[PDB]
């Protein structure tokens, strides 16, 4: 990317990366055993967020040195946030897949039910102040990409809940990301049904969407509506898979599938009209299990290999 961490960070206080968990740590996270059994290139790191006053755990797949500096993919969990069992590390072969590709991958393992955004209000059930966009875009990339010796290329990817996030970030900071992958999410967030998706997701974290983005239809909600602002994606390589998997956040299914499908219909029509191309994963399958999410890691490699110019 031509845009650097410092370009987007402004004067934001930066994260401090640590190679060890906080001494404060009560018990070992469920995912630690998976990291410990993997190749040495898979690391547990911790990043302090000044804006949240939070130590955020990261599972990091590091590239090898055979080709020098390599790109980094910021890969977000869905509503689970990495805080329960339903996440990339514990349910897919994400570690093995990317180790083989020789690329850096950063998977935050907190942020449940947060949409990885900056919230208008604090919510104690989700740890208080939530400033995930500030963290992921402004606090973290400078120090982290330095530590990983990246080549200066980067991508953002998310599934389900965070498949909204992965469209909003490049719209909010055009050029910072070479590529963005949205695995089964809703780009829209301010119209009636998409707002209900936010409600359903946030309810699992004892939260409401007003706490997160303010009144429905208000200026901050629209800023965080990735359908309305879709033209701002221009220049980003894109991968988008159909939104039916989004209902997995909430655990008839006919109406739910038809409703969430409109998210993808609307986005493709809007990108198509604007002449903004994407790689599409639209063929319906029998399930949107972890096998389907894992398959999006393969599908999106087309987009990432192209954006990053990797052999």
């Amino acid at each position: 990317a031509e845009v650097t961490p410092a370009d987007v960070a402004g004067d934001t206080a930066l994260s401090t990366i640590s190679d060890s968990a906080p001494a404060d740590e009560a018990s070992a996270p469920r995912w630690r055993a998976h990291v410990n059994a993997a190749d040495e290139r898979v690391k547990e790191m911790w990043a302090y967020s000044p804006s949240m006053d939070r130590n955020v755990p990261l599972v990091v797949i590091t590239a090898d040195e055979s080709a020098g500096p390599r790109p980094v993919i910021y890969l977000l969990n869905g509503g689970d946030g990495g805080e329960g069992a339903a996440n990339w590390v514990m349910q897919t072969d994400v570690l093995d897949f990317y180790l083989e590709k020789n690329v850096n991958v950063v998977i935050p393992m907190e942020g449940k039910f947060s949409y990885y955004t900056d919230w208008v209000e604090e919510n104690a059930s989700l740890g208080g102040k939530q400033m995930w966009e500030t963290f992921l875009v402004k606090e973290l990339p400078g120090p982290l990409e330095e530590k990983l010796n990246t080549d200066g290329q980067r991508a953002i990817a998310g599934m389900s809940m965070s498949a909204t996030t992965s469209l909003l970030f490049p719209q909010h900071f055009p050029g910072f990301y070479d590529a963005a992958a949205s695995f089964s999410g809703c780009a829209a967030t301010s119209s009636l049904l998409p707002w209900e998706y936010l409600k359903l997701t946030l309810d699992r974290g004892n939260a409401t969407p007003e706490q997160m983005w303010g009144p429905r239809g208000g200026e901050y909600n629209i800023y965080n509506d990735a359908l309305i602002n879709s033209d701002k994606l221009r220049g980003t390589e894109l991968y988008v898979s159909n939104a039916s998997g989004l209902a997995g956040e909430w655990e008839t299914g006919g109406i739910i599938e038809a409703a969430t499908n409109k998210c993808t219909h609307d986005l493709k029509a809007k990108l198509d009209s604007a002449g903004i191309p994407a790689d599409w994963n639209l063929r319906p399958t029998g399930t949107h299990s972890w096998g389907w999410w894992q398959d999006d890691l393969r599908g999106s490699w087309t987009t990432f290999a192209r954006a990053f110019e990797l052999e």
